[PDB]
């Protein structure tokens, strides 16, 4: 929060009645197993059972929708009341603020953006970005309350499980720079351009010229300044040429367009993350970050440990540490590789989905090695070139045999502990 607040100051702004003594809080929690002194509890639904627990823990008060051991600020809707507090704390932040939305890539663009800002600051503390996936109707006001006096910029992820959700949250957020990565199918497009509602008349939009929804959006932006990204089109404001994988596989390209020309080597996989990068770069440009604040910040971004970390062993093996729907994503990642490829899975801890996976793999990867009970079914499904295994050891023995140009991908649940196998080769 930017300053602490005081129950009696809010009955007006929140359309609400104070019950019991006044108080001041500096932070809010919607979760009784994670609250402390100087804090407000928001009873959602059932939070209302746990009023002794939060009191005992030192919350100064509770925000309730129905009416006890601490002061109550009573409202009609506590999801709505939270939304208000967010907007309200957002309106005391006077620094630059970007937000983003799309079907996929919004978190990566968030990370790339934060990285660019933080590098440029350079100071990680000073740029506030959505922790995790708190990007929905509770997530975004909670993230907005994180805003505080040490922050000088902010990056906000906006997801939607429906129509209106983003128009609700984007009102709360009211960003200087909006981003749409990509998009029934017409509901999805309508939903994502709801973000253009929260922009000011001169606020910049950032839009994927390749998307089929490009026009709907261009319309909905209504003359606002507009920055575009493409991996195809020479007219776009932000472009990439000479895409070429490095030896670990991560995507290189020459950035181009209005910000200047430069080489960027990312530490991530897939053509799609080049689009993501162009969008983070467009948004950074908009916030007047110079060409190398951008490049430095993109090149400084490591992936999260255990999620698609591509590395290269001293033996010339290419190895992707990724340790269930994702199994299929992973399979497709691997399927984009040119040599022999090899999928390596421990259990996901009905038995059917392991057969489903096995068959799905077949045709897209040279081989599938696996470990644990359930995975016997997958190896079978996948057919001839599959090898099932009795323990990690015989597996790792088999794997130490593979020639370079071969790409290997490991996956499995945390209780399957396949990190044990990444270590064994790295
Ligand atoms: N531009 C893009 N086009 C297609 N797929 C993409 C994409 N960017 C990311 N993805 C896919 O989506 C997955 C997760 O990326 P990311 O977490 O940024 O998406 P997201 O945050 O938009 C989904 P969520 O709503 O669950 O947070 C990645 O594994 C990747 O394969
Ligand atoms: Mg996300
Ligand atoms: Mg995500």
């Amino acid at each position: 929060m930017l300053e602490p607040l005081r129950l009696s100051q809010l009955t007006v702004a929140l359309d609400a009645r104070l019950i019991g003594e006044d108080a001041v809080f500096s932070a809010v929690s919607t979760d009784s197993r994670a609250i402390g002194p100087g804090e407000l509890f928001i009873a959602l639904s059932d939070g209302h059972d746990y009023l002794a627990e939060v009191a005992a823990k030192g919350a100064v008060a509770a925000l309730v929708e129905r009416e006890a051991p601490l002061p109550q600020l009573l409202v009609r809707d506590t999801r709505a009341a939270l939304g208000r507090l967010g907007a309200l704390n957002r309106r005391k932040f006077t620094g630059p603020l970007a937000a983003m939305t799309g079907s996929s890539g919004k978190t990566t663009v968030k990370e790339m953006l934060a990285s660019i800002l933080r590098t440029q600051a350079g100071d990680a503390e000073s740029v506030l970005a959505t922790r995790g996936n708190l990007n929905n109707d509770l997530g975004v006001p909670l993230t907005l309350l994180q805003l505080a006096p040490q922050h000088r910029s902010a990056v906000i992820e906006l997801g939607a499980s429906r129509i209106g959700e983003i128009a609700y949250t984007v009102e709360l957020t009211r960003p200087h720079v909006a981003i749409i990565t990509n998009a029934g199918p017409e509901k999805i497009v309508e939903a994502k351009g709801e973000i253009l509602e929260g922009l000011a008349a001169d606020g910049t939009a950032v839009l994927n010229l390749d998307d089929k929804a490009f026009d709907t959006w261009k319309a909905r932006a209504s003359g606002r300044p507009l920055l575009t990204f493409s991996l195809d089109r020479p007219q776009a404001d932000f472009r990439a040429a000479d895409l070429q994988r490095d030896a670990r596989g991560c995507m290189g390209f020459r950035l181009q367009g209005v910000a200047g020309e430069a080489q960027v080597q990312l530490n991530l996989l897939g053509r799609h993350n080049v689009a993501n990068a162009l969008a983070a770069a467009a948004a950074a440009h908009a916030l007047g970050v110079p060409l190398d604040g951008i490049v430095a910040g993109l090149q400084a971004l490591q992936p999260v440990k255990g999620r698609a970390v591509a590395q290269l062993t001293a033996s010339g093996l290419r190895v992707i540490d990724d340790s269930p729907a994702s199994m299929l994503a992973a399979i497709d990642i691997l399927s984009g590789f040119s040599g022999r490829t090899v999928l390596v899975l421990g259990d996901m801890g009905a038995e059917q989905a392991h057969r489903e996976v096995g068959a799905y793999a077949a045709g897209k990867v040279s081989a599938l090695y696996a470990v644990g009970p359930l995975m016997a079914h997958a190896v079978q499904a996948f057919g001839a070139t599959g090898r099932h295994f009795a323990d990690q050891a015989s597996l790792i023995g088999a794997l130490a045999t593979e020639d370079p140009t071969t790409t290997i991908l490991i996956k499995g649940s945390r209780s399957a502990a396949m990190d044990k196998v990444v270590a064994a080769l790295c």
